[PDB]
């Protein structure tokens, strides 16, 4: 296979495995069935952006009911209509109400994945009579360079240390093994990026395996405009952690599906507005500042920071921040314009449960 790759001068084998993995539509099917989405009643191949937008609109109606204190018939009506637009498989049981921030957030995550799956299914379409290998066709449509890095390189070592040293103490249900590492160069990001802003940090972002084709092809995006604001602890920005496992939790890997990806991005934080508890309306509080920082109780300290190509890497271990209702365990950072983000590394990670 290695020799066969050299003679044909095909795409690098590691990149081939990465593309095959993220473009696997059968895995998207299984992932959505796991989230209770009824793929039999509404196949993913027929999913449209208008259907998904309608879904968000019904979630907003649910949010309105919750806000006005309608927890009986009107809420069960509004939940049923969401469920008509975004069919679920609850088998024989009463379709459950959506009543809490958590439950609303779960539905938003379902619709976010469906949005990325709609993107993926279009992107993966091939020209049957084309001489190009299907993987090359997929890769080109990403408009995003992915280059494997040498495991004996300094970059690989620092990123491995970042991964391990910021694995949080409260996320002890797994450890992570870095299987491979790719440099990311998304078309347009280098030119768009807010290089002028200070406090540029290399930060984590995790997502479900179904979402990477969307993320790489469109960049990290803020939430859909029709999505319920209450779905977002600090409003409709792009969320990042300085603790690898806080983000890795959003991979939703498991003992059954133990391979996930983690993204590192340069984030132009500028001046952070620091907040101690949830506020979905945080974006309106910036008043000229460039980012929101949710303050955690535990965080990497500046003593241990290194610089990698002009961005700060907040190496662990985490320690008490002196910061303290309920309070975040770990920091989170939100920027509200994609031009404050430049994706830089994609980690292929094995989760050990
Ligand atoms: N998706 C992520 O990696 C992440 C990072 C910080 C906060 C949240 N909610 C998510």
């Amino acid at each position: 296979l290695g020799t066969e790759n050299l003679y044909f001068q095909s795409m690098d084998l590691r990149v081939q495995e990465l593309i095959k993995l993220i473009c696997n539509v059968q895995a998207m099917e299984e992932m959505m069935m796991e989230m209770k989405y009824n793929t039999k009643k509404a196949p993913l191949g027929k999913l449209t952006v208008a259907q998904i937008k309608a879904g968000y609109q019904s979630l907003k109606k649910i949010e309105d009911c919750i806000r006005a204190g309608q927890h009986g018939r009107a809420l069960m009506e509004a939940c049923n209509e969401f469920y008509t637009r975004i069919p679920h498989d609850f088998g024989l049981r009463t379709p459950p109400l959506i009543r809490t921030q958590k439950e609303l957030s779960e539905k938003i995550q379902l619709l976010e994945a469906l949005g990325d799956i709609e993107i993926a299914i279009k992107l993966v379409k091939t020209e049957l009579q084309s001489p190009e290998h299907p993987l090359d066709q997929h890769y080109r449509n990403l408009h995003c360079a992915l280059r494997p890095l040498d495991h004996e390189s300094y970059e690989f070592k620092v990123i491995s240390q970042y991964l391990q040293s910021t694995h949080a103490p409260t996320h002890s249900d797994y450890t992570m093994t870095l299987l491979d590492l790719f440099e990311v160069e998304k078309d347009g990001e280098k030119e768009a990026f807010r290089e002028d802003l200070h406090n540029r940090m290399l930060l984590w972002h995790g997502s479900r395996m179904s979402n990477w084709v969307g993320i790489l092809s469109h960049g990290l995006r803020i939430a859909h405009p029709e999505a319920p604001i209450t779905g977002y602890m600090f409003g409709k920005g792009i969320y990042f952690a300085d603790m690898s496992s806080k983000s890795a939790n959003y991979c939703f890997a498991s003992r059954l599906k133990n391979t996930g990806l983690l993204l590192l991005s340069e984030v132009a934080l500028g001046q952070c507005n620091e907040l101690l508890e949830a506020n979905p309306k945080a974006e309106g509080l910036l008043q000229g500042k460039h980012s929101t920082k949710g303050l955690g109780k535990m965080a990497p300290s500046s003593a241990h920071f290194v610089t990698l190509n002009g961005s700060t890497v907040p190496l662990g271990p985490a320690s008490d921040t002196g910061i303290l209702g309920y309070t975040l365990n770990y920091n989170e950072y939100i920027v509200y314009n994609p031009n404050q983000v430049r994706m830089r590394y994609l980690l292929k990670v094995q989760f050990n449960f």
